[PDB]
């Protein structure tokens, strides 16, 4: 299949090259997945999202996302036009306020949470959660992100955006989950994007395209949203048979452009995701 004029971060998982503008993936486009966005909640209501999302969990007075940034994550794994997974069901966990804040305790709630909840869902081709969130290092944090992965979800985390080393970063500094830096439309290393060993892979990260809250859209920057994508194309590959929750992050390293990216520090890896697909 091939969607035209789509974001640039979605052209950019499909293409050997920067500087295109059509989307290609196969038309499973992971449906039988679920993606789980833990995050400030996703607005289900998004004509975008065609019934797919469902709020499962708050740990606030609402399940509103009052924010905008869970919806934006939500809609690069998923949406119709800003999604990598066009057929995943999407599942929201507000583990973040409408200020984008949550004590880590709340958020380790949230992990456990999916590691548990993902029984009561039909998910046959496959489990992945989204983590768009972090901040400094805790073994707590790292150790329930460790959970879920172990408990057999894919589990993608952002680096985050200090142009630091994100080995000083929770969850990013967990080494069993998949750890996304982020880059720009020309292949540079994103100049807010963390960096460092502990680093995975890369995703678009700089001026994405996708769902916001009121039914609008809006393009924003971050490893929150190179981490979407990530998410979004473990699904899609799940669905394909191609790899496993255990095996995705690996997979997606071993499949990705190697050598594209500028601006990469040496130790960090130079791996840009990619589905091979055409
Ligand atoms: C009609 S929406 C197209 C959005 C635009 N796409 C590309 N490829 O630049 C972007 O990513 O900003």
């Amino acid at each position: 299949a091939a969607q035209t004029n789509a974001p640039w971060g979605l052209a950019r998982i499909s293409s050997t090259s920067p500087g295109t503008s059509t989307y290609y993936y196969d038309e499973s486009a992971g449906q039988g997945s679920c993606v789980y966005v833990i995050d400030t909640g996703i607005e289900a209501s998004h004509p975008e999202f065609e019934g797919r999302a469902q709020m499962v969990k708050t740990y606030y007075y609402s399940s509103r996302d009052g924010n905008g940034h869970g919806t934006h994550c939500a809609g690069t794994v998923g949406s119709r036009t800003y999604g990598v997974a066009k057929k995943t069901q999407l599942f929201g966990v507000k583990v973040l306020d409408d200020n984008g804040s949550g004590q880590y305790s709340t958020i380790i709630a949230g992990m456990d949470f999916v590691a548990s909840d993902k029984n009561n869902r039909n998910c046959p081709k496959g489990v992945v959660a989204s983590l768009s969130l972090g901040g400094g290092y805790s073994s707590s944090v790292n150790s329930a992100a460790a959970r879920l992965q172990s408990s057999g979800v894919m589990v993608a985390v952002a680096a985050g955006n200090n142009n630091a080393d994100a080995r000083n970063y929770s969850p990013a500094s967990e080494p069993s989950v998949c750890t996304v830096g982020a880059s720009d439309r020309y292949d540079r290393r994103s100049s807010f994007s963390n960096y460092g060993s502990v680093l995975d892979i890369f995703g678009p990260g700089t001026d994405i395209l996708s769902t916001w809250i009121g039914g609008s859209t809006r393009s924003i920057s971050g490893t929150s949203m190179a981490t979407p994508h990530v998410a979004g194309l473990a699904a899609y590959l799940m669905t394909l048979g191609k790899t496993t929750a255990a095996s995705a992050c690996r997979y997606i390293a071993d499949t990705a452009n190697k050598g594209d990216l500028s601006n990469i520090p040496f130790g960090t890896v130079n791996l840009l995701a990619y589905n091979n697909y055409q």
